[PDB]
Formats: structure tokens, sequence, C-alpha cells
RNA sequence: GGGCUUCAACGCCC
RNA sequence: GGGCUUCAACGCCC
């Protein structure tokens, strides 16, 4: 399944764009975080483990399996990350770390072989490395709720899909609103921001029958 | 919205089962949860539980369906079934710890006192009970376990063919590699979800969005 | 140098 | 005793 980058600007995939995400390194380095840093500090923007959640919940997908998704990171502090769908991302938070710091130092993971770079911190903003033909939309529980698969199917058989979902504990849904075409809401309840993914990644599965 | 326990044994309803999971205690002179992180050197050393140390699979499994609107509305409850074949109810309103700091140290809790009690009130939020699961599990309960090697399905096509009054629970292998046989004695099938294999979580989400789909919750 | 791993890097081991 | 928290218990702070 041929890798999807922000250079093939034509093929129809779906984005998630984690924004918000809470990816500080903390001088000691170490990844800024709740359980070791509760004490040193407001502990809202230190949520790290909800990104490194998202990450499994999204690569783990059927959908990025098709090769037919496309992950981006942009942290509250306005840094900004192009995962490679490939990336098998470590699946504890603390080796997480270890790679998420390291990241944020060298500004790209490399393969110990390929020429591929596994994660690469991009120029802003995210709209010039997105498709050209892509309907942007923000999550939000404070939004008209949408069956993702009906949503999807409404797309020209060009169009891509990038939602942006905050990888956050609690907040304003503003974090896109520059971007965006239309806010919307997968549920009647309040979801964590790794179900919200969830949701969008198995309703647009169905829509394009993956399989 | 009435909480779903074991106690009712009438009522339709999605249960997961995260079979073979990965709990234990651990002594140092303080107590946590057997992980693949602190004790990959230990395990190693003692030449074994190559993997048998992975709570965290448990904790992931936990958040995702919790967290799942099906959930929300009830109309789903969890257990658990240890490598070492300890049972836990879960009940459906807990909030769960979000890191897995806060969550081995209130399983290594949960472990030791066979119970963890509401400050307030007098239910229990999560509860050691006794084998088998097939006591506790409602009348007319639809069993399978999920399976990379089974006939795949479309869960919400799955569902839709359940009796009015009939159940439906799924046991997911909460673990990084096995055969998916944790549960044979119980089930009436298995089936796969995807043509990937997928990780527990993943399944998860899968089986959950199905039912919400089929069962209309939004 | 060699290895472990639902964790190329990370985190450990010899 | 009081407090913090997508984390009653847990883990922290006073
Ligand atoms: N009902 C819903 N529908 C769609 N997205 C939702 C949702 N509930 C939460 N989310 C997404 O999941 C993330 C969790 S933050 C949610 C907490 C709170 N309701 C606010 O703030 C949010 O960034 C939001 O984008
Ligand atoms: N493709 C698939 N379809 C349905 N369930 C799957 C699946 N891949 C994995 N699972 C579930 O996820 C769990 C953990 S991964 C399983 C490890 C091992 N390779 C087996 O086989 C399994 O116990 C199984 O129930
Ligand atoms: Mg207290």
């Amino acid at each position: 399944p041929p890798v999807l980058t922000s250079k093939d600007k034509i093929t129809k995939r779906m984005i998630v764009v984690l924004a918000m995400a809470s990816l500080e390194t903390h001088k000691i380095y170490v990844l800024l975080n709740c359980d070791d840093h509760q004490g040193l500090l407001d502990i809202s923007e230190a949520r790290p483990d909800i990104t490194h959640q998202c990450l499994l919940t999204l690569l783990d997908s059927p959908i990025n399996k098709a090769g037919k998704l496309q992950v981006y990171i942009q942290t509250s502090r306005g840094i900004l990350i192009e995962v490679n769908p490939t990336v098998r991302i470590p699946r504890t938070f603390k080796r997480f770390s270890g790679l998420m710091v390291q990241l944020l130092h060298k500004l790209s993971i490399r393969s110990v072989n390929s020429e591929e770079k596994l994660l690469k911190v991009i120029k802003n903003p995210i709209t010039d490395h997105l498709p050209t033909k892509c309907r942007k939309v923000t999550l939000s529980f404070d939004a008209p709720v949408i069956r993702v698969q009906d949503y999807i199917e409404k797309l020209d058989d060009d169009e891509s899909i990038c939602v942006f979902v905050g990888a956050m504990a609690r907040g304003k849904d503003n974090f896109a609103d520059e971007y965006v075409d239309e806010k919307v809401g997968l549920s009647n309840y309040p979801l964590s921001a790794s179900v919200a993914c969830s949701k969008f990644c198995h309703g647009a599965e169905d829509a394009w029958n993956i399989l």
C-alpha cells in the first residue's frame, strides 16, 4: 500500500490533525505531563497521554492499514508534525516520550535504514500540506451531530476529508477556526479525543468499504 | 439510565470480556503492577513472562469501552479475566483513571481488597467475582470470540440478527499475541472483524461502533 | 558488537 | 483535616 505524504496532493485520503497536542519537553529532557509534573505546577496544558492514546487509536485502524489515512499533530504552542502512516508508534507512554522528546530536539525521526522519515516537524500552516481538494472540518460537542458514514458519501470522488480534533481534556473548539469550513458533532454524549477518532475512522471505513 | 450488572439477567445488552488480561501485583516494600516497562529486566532474568506483562492493553481497552457512547447509553458492561484466572466486573459508571500510573495504583488496590467502593455509595465500582463468567451472564446471550483467523463479519449485520431479547457477549484477548482459544469452552463461534490484524482496543471500538450503529446510538 | 519487543527511533538487556 | 484532577478509589498538593 503506497504511502501517503503531504507531497501527494491528489489522492483522496482522510486526514486527522491532533490539535492543541500537549508536547512540551521539560528540562531535567523528558515530556511534560500530569503524572510527574503535577506538583511542579495548570494540568490541562500537560496531557500528552491523550495524543499518545489517539496515535495508537489512529495508526492501528483498518483505514491506516489500507493507507487512506494521514495523521498530523499540531501542538498547543503551534509546532507542526507530519506522522508517517507506516510508523509503528511505541506502545507505552514511557517509550513514546523518549521518542517524542528526541523528535522535538532533532526535528525528525529517521528510520535506521530507509530514507523515509517516520516523523517530521513541518512548517505552518497545515493548509500548505493538505490535498488541493480537501474538506476542512472541526469536531465539536457544541455542533450539529452527524452520521460519519452519510457525511463521507457526499464527498466528491476527488475530495479528501481533514478533521481537526482536540487532543486536550477540556476547552474551546476554536483551535482550527481560521482553517475550518464547518464544525460538527459525532455524538449526543461528549467524547474523549480518542473515541472521537474511532468514530470517524470507523464511519469512513464503512463509507469506503474497508475491509 | 439504570446501571447494568450481572444481577440483571434479562436486559438486551452488549458485554465485552477482556480475556487473558495481564494483571499481577509486584512487591519490590511497596506494590505496583507487573509491567513490561519497569520489569522487562526482571522478567527476562527469570526467563519468562515475555509479554505476559501488558496491563496497559487492558487499560487501553477499558478507556476505549467506557468512553464509548454505547457505554454512555448504558447498553454495555465489561468484565475482566486475568491470565492468572481472576474475574472482575466493572461498574459501567466508573470513571476509570486516565493514566496508567494511576490505573496501576487502583488495580493493585482492587486485587488486594477484591473490590473498589465509592466513597459515598455502597455499590462497588469494580468487584472481583467467582468464575465462571457464564453464571453472571444474561440468560439469553450470544457468545463469540474475536479472532483474526475466523470468518470476517460486519458487526452491524451480525447484531441485527439477534433475538429482540438476546444479548451479545464478546471475548477479546487483552494481549500482544497468543492463540485465540482463551474462551473456546464458552463461545458459540469465533469471528474476525477485519482482514487486518487488530489491537484489542481497536477490535473494541470497532465492535462498539457496530452495536452503536445497529442499536441506534449517537 | 550482539540481542529483546502488539515499542526501527524509544526504552531496556548481554 | 482541607484541596487538585478528561484520574470517587488511584496519584498528587496544602
Ligand atoms: Mg481525597
